[PDB]
């Protein structure tokens, strides 16, 4: 009877940065509150100035990061104000039944809608919008986000033993569609309605204009770079709601990586790189060992560096010689 | 010695339907023996009435799903009537030697050819045309299935323990390359002769036209959607000849899947999305445990709802509101 | 103290050969001694004449296969001789640092520099170019190879058990993104800073115009197809620095598979189609038991025979009726 259950309000915060929660869960099941806002806004998602509508739960692309445990119930209170013009809904792929909520979340302008599903499977998974007739439009206007739900022991190796992250950090990646002239600049528009038939085209051509983590180029970079110290384990939960992707971290590895997401299955050893398959969210593992800037990137290379798919670590501490030396520095012969 | 052992012929069954089998084997290694028809017929593939020239085994895209036993031998009979104009032949990945078969087995129309093979590794395989020269455009016309190998003892899950499917399905996805003019419009075409040369070019942008399941948009959807009740566990064979696709249930997972199709390997547990490898066929298998309607889809959205790749499960029995509920219902602030 | 550990120096061969190596290591760890020369070259890639303007280590497209032990340490003197007129760098995916030793070792025609890492972790790792703002334009010039890091005690299967191979070889498998006009045909470049603007824009396509292995259209066919008898293990390292691709072998299995290429993860069993995710290396074993010629392709079948993804194995010895075997010949009816 979950009358009977605690409930706790979280409060989210942006990506890439994660809401508090505890690995190993302290409390036995709960019902666990959350409530997110659907906002339509202007994104400026480039260095030249490209303006897109972005559709967004909670302000951000991606939506922010859920955390609960297995066997928790998620209930959910989506928010439609009167100031946005489409109708919305959401699908959690942690989620059992009706289109993972899809079915009965279907709120207009000026509606709210409150949905509660237990957690039953213990992962990293894609949460999205997914209105009847505008998927693809919704979700490559940036309204998608991810959800853990950690097992109520959390983590664990290859061997059974545990494995306890010091920081966690979310990285969604989004591939934009944005219309194009012929001639090759992007399109301006007024209302969506207006939109909708060169945003279908612009997505039959597979072929994103953008890809970027944290809705924009250059957004986990500078002042928003990520940040850890010799010595921290760092989590990296990484999704992709449409479009493969191949997470790399450039001078590491992934020393525990669920490509595919799901902790149920033991994770695989030293990546270089992974495919987390559109519509997955994965998770990385990894203990830095030298100090400097790191590149996380999407290592179709293309994608990272000219479309927009890299972000950066800044690592404190020591360097290891051991590890790797310059031995002869660049020189002349 | 081969000529000692049972012979058994297989009646096969128009997609997504699969032949009358046995999970466990109840006899010994047999001879099991195949008929398949050649046909290349015109195809209408979309809503809008887009017709293609395709090449089918057996008069369906896909081709079907035959089913045998490991260390069974497969012995098909391949025939290539008059009424066709082109060679053909078959590779079975499953197979071991000469191209998978694709040496030994070249039919010109008026031909037909028997091939015999050893079923020496258990899994779900890809089967197709590949005419030497001509091995795409065949493959992408429709020319491609798969055949499943069960381990003598059936399925297994991750722990060794026996796992019963219900009802099996087989969707065979299939990514087409309609030609289309300078302005977008697709092209017509009278001999493949004349059209041999747009195709090649239509394949050469790596950008499909339609990717559809079962051979057309929305032909797994109203009175053609997959069944299955609440409680049934349900196997879903999935093949892609040609192309990566990513799999997944709306509103439920892949509770045991093996992506890459071979059933040594232990089964990935509770996937939300898989990666299918193009030139592989996956298996995923699921217990329902919510009625309604489910959308059973690539998860590259935009290859989905607006390419064709989508279909409908609808699922009868007992809604479990501990499993997921409405708590207030989608209204006015 | 790295100054006591026995030096060994290595000279390298041209792919798909690999330089000579012991599986098992017979000695303690070692200092391996490396030397690359980079060379910008022209080079013919397709049977039309198309010639770009290639960057390379030493000479081929890919670099060549190093083979270094778990816990070696790796040096490797890098000359960017005077006859250049690039900057270039390397990063290597098997070092821990300084973008895999990136930010270590830039050097401008005229210099060289030496790179000390300790190969940690073991697998197969790409190495490639990695110049601050021309990142996909080397890597997709030609500029890229990989690593073997073998576990001191050589490869093992599923249970533990030993896996010797008696011949490897490496493919290299390269996308080019050659520049088109607007009728289509490829266009002609005096210096590279000239091509920079029109490079850019095609790799913006996200569509290779070629993807070939060992560095052209039939590179791995005829005189220089791969061999091997019946009854001998293979073992082919595979890599890709930039995109997907899903390695086949027409008439074989993928024995022991592991598709993102790291030792210490079982391998996947009894693989037909394999994905090596764009910037990783993975390596298959295979035991041959037919005789006759192999295509070993991308699976993505226009990839292989369109855009030149294929290569061949000649297989010596003794055809197995009970494997496979044609029952009757094609012929009419
Ligand atoms: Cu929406
Ligand atoms: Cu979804
Ligand atoms: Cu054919
Ligand atoms: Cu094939
Ligand atoms: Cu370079
Ligand atoms: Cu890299």
């Amino acid at each position: 009877d979950i009358s009977t259950l605690p409930r706790v309000k979280v409060d989210l915060v942006k990506p890439p940065f994660v809401h508090a929660h505890d690995q190993v869960a302290k409390t036995g099941p709960r019902v666990v509150e959350f409530t997110m806002t659907i906002e339509e806004k202007k994104l400026v998602i480039d260095r030249e100035g490209t303006e897109i509508h972005a559709m967004t739960f909670n302000g951000s692309v991606p939506g922010p990061l859920m955390v609960v445990h297995e066997n928790d119930y998620v209930e959910l209170r989506l928010i439609n104000p009167d100031t946005n013009t489409l109708l919305h809904n959401i699908d959690f792929h942690a989620a059992t039944g009706a289109l993972g909520g899809g079915a009965l979340t279907q709120v207009n302008p000026g509606e709210e809608t409150t949905l509660r599903f237990k957690a039953t499977k213990p992962g990293v998974f894609v949460y999205h919008c997914a209105p009847e007739g505008m998927v693809p439009w919704h979700v490559t206007s940036g309204m998608n986000g991810a959800i853990m739900v950690l097992p109520r022991d959390g983590l664990k190796d290859e061997k059974g033993q545990p494995l306890t992250y010091d920081k966690i950090y979310y990285v969604g990646e989004q591939d934009f569609y944005v219309p194009k002239d012929e001639a090759g600049n992007y399109k301006k528009y007024e209302t969506p309605g207006e939109a909708y038939e060169d945003a279908v085209k612009a997505m039959r051509t597979l072929t994103p204009t953008h890809i970027v983590f944290n809705g924009a180029v250059g957004a986990l970079t500078g002042d928003h770079a990520l940040t850890a110290a010799v010595g921290e384990r760092v989590l990296v939960v990484h999704s992709q709601a449409n479009r493969d992707t191949r997470p790399h971290l450039i001078g590491g590895h992934g020393d525990y990586v669920w490509a595919t997401g799901k902790f149920r299955n033991p994770p695989d050893l030293d990546q270089e790189t992974w495919l987390i398959p559109g519509g997955t969210a994965g998770a990385a593992f990894y203990t830095f060992r030298q100090p400097g800037v790191y590149a996380y990137v999407n290592h179709n290379l293309i994608e990272a560096f000219e479309l927009g798919a890299a972000g950066h670590f800044k690592v404190t501490g020591e360097w290891n010689d051991d590890l790797m030396t310059s031995v002869v520095k660049p020189a002349s012969m």
